[PDB]
């Protein structure tokens, strides 16, 4: 029982995590973002909340706290970033209810980063690998890259898992060598509870533009095509990380 | 004067393009990809043709003649890549005699190539970025990151003006330290001429999911909305490098 709200529609952006929920043989609903949600009986029986380049004003006062009261009840629930997650440009999460049960603090200004160079994904703590979504994936091995995320900070209970390393880069012509060098670091996947129910803050897009080369990751493909959904071709890695992501969260 | 064919759509991908184009107070007719392209009024009358995941099957036999008679006698065309550009995934342009005047021999087979670790665009030789598509754009200083590409090879009387060499990062938990190994180097730009008429091969995509940080290229924004195209907000430097591009081939 899962709820995916966001990433515009099934034929476009949407298509990756239905995709993805599809090839895990798991049953969703879907709302496309330009549709809205309400309080009621679609929201009443999930244990799973999706939400994902859905506006705040898509959710009634009611709907959202209707979700807050679920997920403290024992409903799980996803934030993935994206330019209408979070705060973002139109996003304006912070100014919601809902902001008091996710695990990171969300600003009131533009929180957007777009990376031009790259951003690797890297453990926050030796220990992290250990958590459940992050195990049986090579983090060491082969860091993936992302390519934006929204800016957001850990609240003082909840967990950093994944930090993104920015990495400025320069390239000599006369030498014909790369040097690499550090910039600056974010956090990419806080991880929390509310009452009973876990929540997780993922910073950057499960989608294009954001998602970058994560949605590549491994060296097999992964297709797939959920009803109403282009067919995609995606990385085995990209699959197992969300799918272990979104299994932590539902308590599966 | 100038023909855009495929990226899916003006509200999808193709909006990027058709976003910057508008920037540039450049016209342009649009033609989507899955809408067929035969001999015509609309593919005479123009000085530059950008091919960019538009299948070979939407042109006929008849249009491939036209369109080659035509960049012979002058007009320009660029090829942008892509899944259903080169041989692709359904591109096959291999197949047809277009092939002929493009300065890249295409593949038979599966070309595609997605980098899920850091892949950076760099100028092929010292005095490449002398280039008119490659000049006062900062490759030295802030060499960009892109998402994948098709795997195509300069003829031997085209020039190769970028490459994108492959970096495969690993991570120590341990040391908290990342290291920087490189593998492969492959096209990125290769460039040339048939008959009057100036070709280019771009290997990367302009879209999203292959263009990757590209996108975002700069240290300032571009914004745009093409008609009947999503709002679009992208790097300067992207809208510099791809107004360059096309002004070269098409001798703006
Ligand atoms: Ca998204
Ligand atoms: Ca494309
Ligand atoms: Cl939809
Ligand atoms: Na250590």
């Amino acid at each position: 029982r899962v709820l995916y709200c966001g990433d515009t529609s099934l034929e476009t952006a949407a298509g990756y995590l239905a995709g993805l929920m599809t090839s895990w043989q798991w049953e969703f609903d879907y709302i496309p973002s330009h549709v809205g949600l309400d309080v009621g009986e679609l929201l009443a029986k999930q244990d799973l909340v999706i939400l994902s380049d859905y506006p705040a004003e898509r959710m009634t006062a009611q709907a959202i706290d209707q979700l807050v009261t679920m997920v403290k009840a024992g409903c799980g629930l996803v934030m993935l970033g994206g330019w209408e997650s979070y705060h973002g440009l139109g996003g304006n999460w912070d100014q919601t209810l809902l902001a008091e049960v996710l695990p990171v603090d969300i600003k009131s200004a533009d929180d957007r980063i777009n990376f031009d160079q790259p951003t690797l994904a890297i453990p926050a703590a030796i220990n992290s690998v250990s958590h459940p979504i992050l195990q049986n994936l090579p983090w060491e091995d082969r860091p993936p890259t992302i390519g934006g995320l929204n800016r957001i900070a850990a609240k003082a209970k909840a967990q950093t898992l994944l930090m993104a390393r920015v990495w400025r880069p320069t390239f000599s012509l006369e030498h014909g060598k790369t040097t690499w060098e550090h910039a600056d670091h974010h956090p990419l996947l806080v991880v929390g509870e509310a009452g009973t129910g876990r929540v997780a803050a993922f910073a950057s897009d499960v989608a294009p533009h954001w998602v970058g080369g994560l949605v590549d990751w491994g060296d097999e493909r992964v297709t797939s095509q959920a009803p109403g959904a282009g067919a995609i071709e995606v990385g085995n890695l990209y699959s197992q990380f969300f799918r272990q992501m979104l299994e932590w969260v539902a308590k599966s």
